[PDB]
């Protein structure tokens, strides 16, 4: 498609029980509807979990001080009242017709000591190790939810650098979209019987030492559920 970067706050810093906005901007313009743009919280050993997705629909759970907007030409995650537990990395991800961009992450810091207010679940193996040339298939087993009515997205982290979305899956049709990017390289399968995702990496490299994260994603929602992510190593 395009070159598109997107672009959050490097960090932020408050206190307990101030507001704090974070943003989301596109290199191409205004960020729109069109982009529906979705909030993902990155909490320390790798729990990610959806807070905002389709611009401003609140993922299941999210708590009452977390709203999604559209201010000016960014999207924004607004936490009013933040509390010492939202300290975490916020990921933003803006759809671009074919494909999901997330921005560089923004580094959430609450200092100090404060007060604030206080089922589905997605299933990886922790790591699985591959000699080069070789497949590897990577399993997601569902469970707490129709398995048929939500989609299933697959993403790729290389520890210390971005989020790069893969491609989805819907359960209810295989109607697979992929990322260009890994069009060839990932096939996406679904077992509805073992409510089990499936994706296979033919014939990996180095670059594909990452690790890979399953994620439940309602349309015009949030990708709400991350699995833990299944740490590949390729030997080298
Ligand atoms: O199916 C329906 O009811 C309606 C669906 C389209 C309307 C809401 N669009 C999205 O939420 C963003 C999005 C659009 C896609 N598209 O429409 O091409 C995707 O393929 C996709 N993805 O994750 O792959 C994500």
């Amino acid at each position: 498609g395009s070159q598109a970067v997107v672009t959050q706050e490097s960090a932020l810093t408050t206190s307990p029980g101030e507001t704090v906005t974070l943003t989301c901007r596109s290199s191409t313009g205004a960020v729109t509807t069109s982009n529906y743009a979705n909030w993902v919280q990155e909490k320390p050993d790798h729990l990610f979990t959806g807070l905002i997705g389709g611009t401003n629909n609140r993922a299941p759970g999210v708590p009452a001080r977390f709203s999604g907007s559209l201010i000016g030409d960014k999207a924004a995650l607004t936490i009013t009242g933040a509390q010492t537990e939202d300290e975490a990395i916020y990921f933003c991800a803006l759809w671009y017709s074919n494909r999901w961009v997330f921005g560089g992450g923004t580094k959430l810091t609450v200092l100090g000591g404060g007060g604030g207010s206080g089922q589905v679940q997605l299933q990886q193996p922790g790591a699985e190790l591959v000699k080069p040339g070789a497949s590897v298939k990577l399993s997601c087993k569902a469970s707490g939810y129709t398995f048929t009515s939500y989609w299933m997205h697959w993403v790729k982290q290389r520890p210390g650098r971005g989020l790069e979305w893969i491609g989805r899956i819907d359960p209810n049709s295989g109607g697979t979209k992929y990322n260009e990017k890994f069009k060839s390289k990932a096939t996406l399968t679904v077992d509805k019987p073992s409510s089990t995702a499936y994706m296979q990496l033919s014939s990996l490299t180095s670059e594909d030492s990452a690790v890979y994260y399953c994620a439940r994603y309602r349309v015009y929602y949030a990708m709400d559920y991350w699995g833990q992510g299944t740490s590949v190593t390729v030997s080298s």
